[PDB]
DNA sequence: TGTCCCTTCGCGTCTCT
DNA sequence: AGAGACGCGAAGGGACA
């Protein structure tokens, strides 16, 4: 395509064509996306050994296949799989799903490699479980992590005591190096000096990027107290909470702003940027606020609620643009798009909603005001596309009213409890003799899928604290509070 | 042009009261 | 109920060969 090489351009495309070819079945998108972050020795190599990884010992999927090679050294890693999945499955019992995880990251070749050869003395002599092995090299960088958990792990448990937990959750992360390092030496400091409990400092430590965010903490603390009269309390939320460096240097340049000019209070201004790409929120809502309390647009609170989550940018923009679209075509108030909008997935969410609400009510017959309701959650747009797809097999292969269908989707994770009650609604109700509306009320809750995940393993294999309760008591406590509630009673 | 490592950001799901 | 934690991963940048 570009410039350097010249004529095996048709080497390129016959290839391209041979993936959509009978091992694979590779669909344009995904092509792309290998070509795109793996590059062209990624979708040659693919082709290279595509037999060899789909049969053999390995029997990859084709989308794992993809999952590994759409990274920066694909290649390498797809080669390094070959090489090391069986050893790393046989001699160190891992999961393939586990090895696959590892190689798909950037430096793939890396991570697997130095699993292979630190698994042991991780494992071993310092006693971590290899899930937490796997935990901290299924990212970029693994390689760095792993080796700087070894070296530190020691010192960091004994002369800073903290938990080898409190380790992983630090090096689990990419640059894990960079912050396990950077807490070493800022440890003493931040706690001593700007005093601060070690369980925040690892809080900071425990996001990508942690190394900028203590160092930034560590500079920035006093000022933010001193000068914008911030609670320490208040300045480790926005340094944990995603914000990192980014934010709490955007809140130092846009604090005095956003209070004397646009008149929004810290506590505000603080929970804005409690949430990643603070500063892209902040800076959303520097400009977009007048517009969006002008052309008529909403309340300040209302403006603050929709930025207050992760994608605020995402979010505020999606918001002033369909604002009008929404509310004048559809018939929509404003309060409906904000509520639709105050979430994660905003933009996503209100971008579903303008291409689905006609379809939803013309085809499937809904309100719109359950569309609404199935939109203002977390994950609104895979809702509203799921009900799509189960709501027509959910009413006849089923039998449920729509209604029922509604209120299981009107749930963050409505998507996977919806999907989770058409796999297992017919097991439950003839193999275990529950009733429609008990699996339908498991479901309309939070975790409405691992509630019946969980609801299912204990009838079907009665696990160890057994009888004693009833079907029926199950299936109140799992609606009370689902997964938690119920392993919390095994616990007794 | 590939490989490796680091940081920022956005989407989705679950739980803790 | 809404806030907060957790998991997953795209995208962008830097360093070096």
């Amino acid at each position: 395509m570009q410039w350097s090489g010249a004529r095996a351009l048709e080497a390129l495309l016959t290839v391209a064509g041979e993936l959509r070819g009978p091992p694979l079945q590779l669909d344009t998108g995904q092509l792309l996306k290998i070509a795109k972050r793996g590059g062209v020795t990624a979708v040659e190599a693919v082709h290279a050994w595509r037999n060899a990884l789909t049969g053999a010992p390995l029997n990859l999927t084709p989308e794992q296949v993809v999952a590994i090679a759409s990274h920066d050294g694909g290649k390498q890693a797809l080669e390094t799989v070959q090489r090391l999945l069986p050893v790393l499955c046989q001699a160190h019992g891992l999961t393939p799903q586990q090895v696959v995880a590892i190689a798909s990251h950037d430096g793939g070749k890396q991570a697997l490699e130095t699993v292979q050869r630190l698994l042991p003395v991780l494992c071993q002599a310092h006693g971590l479980t290899p899930e937490q092995v796997v935990a901290i090299a299924s990212h970029d960088g693994g390689k760095q992590a792993l080796e700087t958990v070894q070296a530190l792990l020691p010192v960091l448990c004994q002369a800073h005591g903290l938990t080898p937990e409190q380790v992983v959750a630090i090096a689990s992360n990419g640059g894990g190096k960079q912050a396990l390092e950077t807490v070493q030496r800022l440890l003493p400091v931040l706690c001593q000096a700007h005093g601060l409990t070690p369980q925040q400092v690892v809080a900071i430590a425990s996001n990508g990027g942690g190394k900028q965010a203590l160092e930034t903490v560590q500079r920035l603390l006093p000022v933010l107290c001193q000068a914008h009269g911030l609670t320490p309390q208040q300045v480790v939320a926005i340094a944990s909470r995603g914000g990192g460096k980014q934010a709490l240097e955007t809140v130092q340049r846009l604090l005095p702003v956003l209070c004397q000019a646009h008149g929004l209070t810290p506590q505000q201004v603080v929970a804005i940027a409690s949430n990643n790409g603070g500063k892209q929120a902040l800076e959303t809502v520097q400009r977009l606020l007048p517009v969006l309390c002008q052309a008529h647009g909403l309340t300040p609170q209302q403006v603050v609620a929709i930025a207050s989550h992760d994608g605020g940018k995402q979010a505020l923009e999606t918001v002033q643009r369909l604002l009008p679209v929404l509310c004048q075509a559809h018939g929509l108030t404003p309060q409906q798009v904000v509520a639709i909008a105050s979430n994660n997935g905003g933009k996503q969410a209100l971008e579903t909603v303008q291409r689905l609400l006609p379809v939803l009510c013309q085809a499937h017959g809904l309100t719109p005001e359950q569309v609404v309701a199935i939109a203002s959650n977390g994950g609104g747009k895979q809702a509203l596309e799921t009900v799509q797809r189960l709501l027509p097999v959910l009413c006849q292969a089923h039998g449920l009213t729509p209604e029922q269908v509604v209120a299981i989707a009107s749930h963050d994770g409505g998507k996977q409890a919806l999907e989770t009650v058409q796999r297992l609604l017919p097991v439950l109700c003839q193999a275990h003799g529950l009733t429609p509306q008990q699996v339908v009320a498991i479901a309309s809750n939070g975790g409405g899928r691992p509630a019946l995940e969980s609801i299912v393993a204990q009838l079907s294999r009665p696990d160890p604290a057994l009888a004693a309760l009833t079907n029926d008591h199950l299936v109140a406590l799992a609606c009370l509070g689902g997964r938690p509630a119920l392993d919390a009673v095994k616990k007794l």
